[PDB]
């Protein structure tokens, strides 16, 4: 599908993406107002950028699920010579952006987790890694349902890895990547339980993981940031439990975050037990 530039109208900014900013458009090609809403996702950069712009377009083209942010079409850019990346608008935007504003109950937000890991056993299955689960990355499409966004740093599983490059989200990072710069499905449920502990905290700024690590580790010694880092995750520090955490929520967080990758669950290992814990606290 084809939107043309002619009857798009920037209403405003919405954010910045990996490679890109994402902006709000309503498409009125009638000039009535009827015409829909749409988040456009538009490149800025250099040649690597626009290598890894066009492979975020290719991704998001052959996803579909209904936690996964839904594409609509493209959109030419003459004024970039690129191709502008046309998505649904979900208007209560990020967990990041919504969770400080609004008092959510235990239940809704393990929902929301059981949501986001069913979005990921997806990506899984399709052979494709995220790299940046976090919460500023899952969308609120109501207060019911969310969806996956931002696949500016998503890569093609050919091998059980990826092999990184040296924009790195380091606190939401497993320890071989920070360490071997390989990234692994079971590196994508190490970011998740990240994300989860967000969620439990509300995505509370002066409990975020970087803030809570960058406790841990000290700001004297900047340059060795992610080797202290590693150390205090390779020998068995974790960010703490959240306030009003269930004791067994919390060893969910934790058996995401075990040091040694395959002790780690699957995606589909996840869905089932979130469920269970959801109805509990439902
Ligand atoms: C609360 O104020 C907002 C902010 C952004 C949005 N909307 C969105 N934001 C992103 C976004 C981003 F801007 C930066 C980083 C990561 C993201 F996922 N992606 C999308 C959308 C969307 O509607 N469709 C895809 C809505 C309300």
């Amino acid at each position: 599908t084809v939107f043309h530039k002619r009857y798009l109208k920037k209403i405003r900014d919405l954010g910045e993406g990996h490679f890109g900013k994402v902006s709000l458009y309503c498409y009125d090609p009638t000039n009535d107002g009827t015409g829909e809403m749409v988040a456009v996702k538009a490149l800025k950069c250099g040649p690597q950028h626009r290598s890894g712009w066009k492979q975020e377009i290719d991704i998001l083209r052959t996803l579909y699920h209904e936690h996964i942010i839904k594409y609509k079409g493209c959109c030419e850019d003459q004024g970039e010579k690129s191709l502008q990346l046309v998505m649904e608008y979900v208007p209560l935007g990020s967990l990041r952006d919504y969770l400080p504003r609004h008092s959510i109950g235990l239940a809704q937000l393990l929902l929301f987790a059981q949501q986001i890991c069913e979005g990921m056993a997806y990506l899984h299955a399709q052979h494709y890694i995220h790299r940046d689960l976090a919460a500023r990355n899952v969308l609120l499409d109501n207060d019911r349902l969310v969806k996956i966004g931002d696949f500016g740093l998503a890569k093609a599983v050919p091998h059980e890895y990826y092999r990184v490059r040296e924009d790195s989200p380091v606190f939401w990072y497993a320890p071989e990547c920070l360490k071997e710069y390989k990234f692994y499905y079971a590196s994508d449920v190490w970011s998740f339980g990240v994300t989860l502990y967000e969620l439990l905290t509300h995505c509370d700024s002066s409990q975020s993981p970087p803030t809570k690590f960058l406790e841990l580790i000290g700001i004297a010694q900047g340059q060795m940031t992610v080797l202290r880092l590693t150390e205090l995750l390779e020998r068995g520090e974790r960010l703490p439990r959240p306030d009003k955490c269930p004791c067994e929520v919390y060893h969910l967080m934790k058996n995401c975050w075990e040091t040694e990758a395959s002790f780690r669950p699957t995606f589909e290992n996840l869905i089932p037990i979130l469920k269970t814990v959801h109805e509990k606290y439902q």
